[PDB]
């Protein structure tokens, strides 16, 4: 009998069907004007910072329980991008959940099925974003691979990370992007990226 | 004596302190939601069960009663009250609909409400009672004491929700019989007994 | 080291890490709310205290400061600073109003805020101080260091709230004297002292 609410990062079971579907903790929705992040110490959702510019997060954004972007995650990202000395960013694995429904509040769990991801390198750190579709979603529910995902939605998501920290001076001066989008990958690779981040988590917290 | 962690919303709060005249309730779904939320029993975190399949919103505050379980005693009584055999409990905490004039947009909250009645529902030989209660000190519903004093238009809205939120168009076009059976409504005293029985089911199981 | 459960918002989080230059705050009420929420001390779950009685919304992010307690030391300083005797603490955590330009619709969150002052309020010999703070990195209020740099229209808005949210029409038509006493405002250093004392009250209580 669970007497207390479990920490969203350590509590939930990540997967029960060998990563075909995942339990996800949502931190940010399109409705938010600030960036929320799960407070590691307390397990309470916390304001990280207000949105600096004119962006909203264009999907449900959160973390995967029982994942940690660590040694194995960094090495695979480095291998997959032909890069050496790539380390993990030290946080849980980021996931973007596609849904046609309106969710206005974060601090929730949901079931989502991975279809791919965006491999991002941010100054020698792997900052992968898993892309998943909400289970039984009326629009995205039957998408099984990222190649079946509307390219306009992927561009929206890439645009968010490319601009949400870009100063006007940097955009007018055409300064190169501070994050490197190495490209997209599909379901199987995403499941591998999740598998590795889970092993990183298991070794450090279990 | 100092709670260092947040209590599980199902097991933690005290159900009643005044012999079921008012109840502490945990809210999972509001009229503002477009998905059906449900408390994850294992973790105590609010979780998306499924998106709304059709064109319904939940027309009230919907949630559960702490320290209740729809078990053996609940099933036998529901069968007794509907004169139907082999009626079992649905295995979940007891459902409650809270009437309020105010706009509540987020779930994952507690509130105090007063029961005034309930809807006896059978879903394929399972008791799926919905307790009807009024938010304490609500400016419109606060003084309502029995379901007979509740506006019938609001009760029809609530009955319509459960009669349609899982009804496919084909089943409606072919006039297939409803998959849930509304056996009728009951008043305050009967509602308090259903809560009492569901509370005993919980105590015997834990 | 693995926090398995979500921490109680009042007892769990660390109040300050920079000697009260910035504070961790737990938000109970936002401008979007139509009811008054309050952290339930026993369970640590956000709970509806009562609906808004009249035509008010809370004009800022409103909550409590973790690990604070408005006790004896808090009352004595309030009495000294207001030249009134026998002022006791109100027994709750220290209240805080957070100013932000952004729209936050959901409570039950943590955030970092920098105090700039506060409102000293006496409610029938009880200190009901309201700390005034600005959301860290807020695009508008972020650089405000003292309450004297805060627009008086915002302060009037906050004072108007506490002066009217419990004022019946009859009491206003008959111009009956206010039930709460606004003794005045204070600046950054003094607010830090009020928080320091309230933190000491809490530590001495446990
Ligand atoms: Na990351
Ligand atoms: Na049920
Ligand atoms: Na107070």
């Amino acid at each position: 009998t669970p007497l207390s609410i479990a920490h969203p990062w350590h509590g939930p079971v990540l997967t029960r069907d060998d990563y075909e579907s995942l339990c996800c903790y949502i931190e940010i929705t399109p409705a938010d004007s600030v960036k929320f992040e799960l407070d590691k110490e307390t397990g309470i959702l916390k304001v990280d910072r207000p949105q600096k510019f004119s962006n909203f997060c264009p999907c449900l954004y959160g973390l995967l329980p029982k994942t940690y972007c660590g040694d194995l995650s960094g090495e695979y990202s480095g291998q997959q991008s032909n890069r050496e000395n790539i380390k993990g960013d030290g946080d849980p694995l980021d996931i973007c959940v596609l849904t046609e429904k309106n969710i206005t509040q974060g601090n929730i769990l949901l079931q989502a099925r991975p279809i791919g991801g965006i491999r991002i390198l941010d100054s020698e750190e792997a900052d992968d974003k898993i892309i998943a579709v909400l289970e039984d979603d009326l629009v995205y529910g039957n998408i099984e691979d990222i190649s079946e995902c509307p390219g306009t939605v992927l561009d929206m998501i890439q645009h968010y990370f490319l601009t949400y920290k870009a100063t006007p001076e940097s955009l007018i001066q055409a300064k190169p992007a501070k994050i490197e989008i190495v490209g997209l990958y599909g379901k199987k690779e995403a499941q591998k990226v999740i598998r590795l981040a889970h092993e990183d988590y298991c070794n450090l917290f279990m």
